[PDB]
């Protein structure tokens, strides 16, 4: 096929995309060798779905697993009775996810499984695929003329041709895999066709972090996880943790072979060691570098200009509360909390008002990185650590170094019950998460 592999796209048509996907134990090749992974529509990822602003979507979910499951659309402001992240469909049965996409959207999304206690193990498995919002901004000559593709980061480890089980240091840490992958290929090539290459970023994996950059080259940030930035954002490189999205454009500069890494970054892990007759938890320290993808330059390359605006973020209305959500660790009980209690379904923890805005002060306690994310209300990032973030846009995943405060302005859309956690998603698993209500 082609030498860059990329999910299978399902478009809507005439407005409807309307598709039933099983979710199945799979035989398939990953990485030259067999192996059985759990997928949606037999695929590794899951199929891309493209839609428009106002289609309908209606996804009939056949759940073929041994366990229950069922799917989170993340990112797509939508009503949580329709987003139902309570919601068990058991072994055999089936259920239909019928949804109107907002008007106002643009960005790279994706849907993976949600069920309390087992996130971890099923996305892991491979449980997940993309789902990209076309805009008319895709229609401007700087876009539109740029070579197009989906990068989905995902990693994996195998055991006897099966993912490999989560140990109890996997559910303090979150577990990474030493197959690092590009779409589910290992190091494919990206032989470019045009100089200026548009790439839609988005972090699969369960824990990895991808410490972003290509060789010889910045990168131009135009979208975050859940729309376009104000106008292209030049940096050197661009860190994406567990369920992160961004879209950048690449200039490609000169011919030649370029690789695109996953530079060393130390998001806090921590290993077990005896050295004279402690048995205690001892950092990682930095991932070690990997190779992502071998990006070939064409001949003589005349990159496209940059777009000068792409979309002005919306000016919210002056917020109507404060909160404060902080997170801390128990390391050697691999439990995680949100201001000192476990997650509890029962339990309501925030209330607030539909069309208002809030302030969120998310501080980080713990000496792990964890990656926020809230459903249903995209928020803009005023600040993390101190430091003003450098553009506006929407984001729904935000990451949290140890120590550090995000404060985020939340306005809050859909009415019902919906929740907010870290996306390492074993820390989910084991507990940090938490109820926001919107009356
Ligand atoms: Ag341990
Ligand atoms: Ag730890
Ligand atoms: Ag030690
Ligand atoms: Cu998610
Ligand atoms: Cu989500
Ligand atoms: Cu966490
Ligand atoms: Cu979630
Ligand atoms: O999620």
């Amino acid at each position: 096929g082609p030498s860059f592999p990329e999910p299978k796209v399902v478009r809507s048509q005439g407005g409807l995309l309307s598709l039933k996907l099983s979710a199945t134990p799979t035989p398939l090749a990953i990485a030259g060798q067999r192996a059985t992974l759990l997928t949606y529509g037999g695929s590794f990822p899951g199929p891309t779905l493209r839609v428009r602003p106002r289609d309908t979507v209606r996804l009939t979910l056949e759940n073929r697993l041994p366990e229950p499951t069922n799917l989170h659309w993340h990112g797509l402001p939508i009503s949580p009775k329709v987003d139902d992240p309570f919601l068990e469909i058991p072994p055999g049965e089936s259920w239909t996810y019928e949804f109107t996409v907002p008007k106002e959207l643009a960005g790279t999304f994706w849907y993976h499984p949600h069920l309390h206690g087992r996130v971890a193990p099923q996305l892991f498995a491979g449980l997940l695929g993309a789902l990209v919002v076309e805009s008319s901004l895709d229609a401007i000559p700087e876009l539109r003329e740029a070579e197009e593709h989906l990068l989905v980061l995902k990693d994996l480890a195998l055991q006897g041709g099966r993912p490999a089980p989560h140990t109890p240091m996997d559910w303090m840490n979150g577990k990474e895999g030493d197959l690092v992958l590009v779409n589910g290929a290992l190091r494919p090539t990206l032989v470019a066709q045009k100089a200026t290459l548009r790439l839609r970023l988005l972090n699969a994996s369960n824990a990895r972090y991808y410490r972003l950059a290509l060789q010889d080259h910045p990168l131009y940030l135009i979208a975050a996880d859940g729309g376009f930035l104000e106008e292209p954002l030049e940096v050197s490189e661009l860190l994406l943790a567990p369920g992160e999205r961004a879209e950048v454009l690449v200039r490609l500069r000169k011919e030649g072979r370029f690789l695109l890494q996953a530079l060393p970054y130390d998001r806090g892990a921590m290993g077990m060691m005896d050295m004279g007759g402690m048995a205690h938890a001892m950092p990682q320290g930095p991932s070690r570098p990997e190779t992502l993808l071998y990006l070939i330059a064409p001949k003589n390359p005349k990159p496209l200009p940059l777009p000068k605006a792409l979309s002005p973020f919306p000016t919210l209305p002056a917020p109507v509360v404060t909160r404060r959500l902080v997170l801390t660790e128990d390391m050697m009980a691999a439990r995680f909390f949100i201001n000192g209690q476990v997650f509890d379904h029962r339990r309501v923890d925030l209330k607030g008002q539909a069309q208002t805005v809030e302030v969120w002060e998310v501080e980080n306690q713990g000496d792990m990185d964890h990656p926020f994310h809230l459903h249903v209300h995209p928020f803009q990032v005023l600040s993390v650590g101190g430091r003003p973030f450098p553009y506006r846009a929407w984001k729904d995943v935000v990451n949290l170094k140890a120590g550090e405060v995000a404060r985020l302005l939340v306005p809050l859309r859909e009415k019902g019950r919906t929740v907010f956690h870290c996306h390492i998603v074993e820390h989910e698993d084991r507990g940090m998460m938490g109820v926001l209500e919107v009356g």
